[PDB]
């Protein structure tokens, strides 16, 4: 039927839910920065916060990168057909706006960490 697709759009909606997790968990990885940052005796505790939150985002990003990358390889098999449809036109929109999603979030980590390292680093 339209087994495939059905089943595309729902694995659209689980990787845009991954997404917005990164994206949650980074907003948190500020706030714990910002708290280590403010404490005259930083809590180890925050700390093992901090990693667990980290460890998580780069857990969830191989997921995303994983099955963008799926659906990537999925899109170029259809191609080799030298044929294009409306099918792999709609999977080879929402691959290129996932992955601009993902682009976004992961650079905007980068950016956090990188600034929070130049922080520690100028410390006390």
């Amino acid at each position: 039927r339209d087994r495939f697709m059905d089943e595309f759009f729902e694995q659209v909606e689980e990787i845009r839910g991954f997404i917005d997790k990164i994206a949650e968990n980074v907003e948190e990885v500020k706030r714990k920065h910002s708290a280590i940052l403010a404490s005259p005796n930083p809590d180890e505790k925050t700390k093992e916060e901090l990693e667990e939150l980290m460890s998580d985002i780069k857990k969830t990003a191989n997921k995303v990168r994983s099955k963008l990358k799926s659906i990537e390889q999925s899109i170029e098999q259809e191609e080799g057909l030298n044929r294009s449809s409306a099918d792999l036109r709609i999977r080879k929109t929402q691959h290129s706006t996932l992955s601009r999603k993902f682009v976004e979030v992961m650079s905007e980590y980068n950016a956090t960490q990188s600034d929070y390292r130049e922080r520690c680093k100028g410390r006390i």
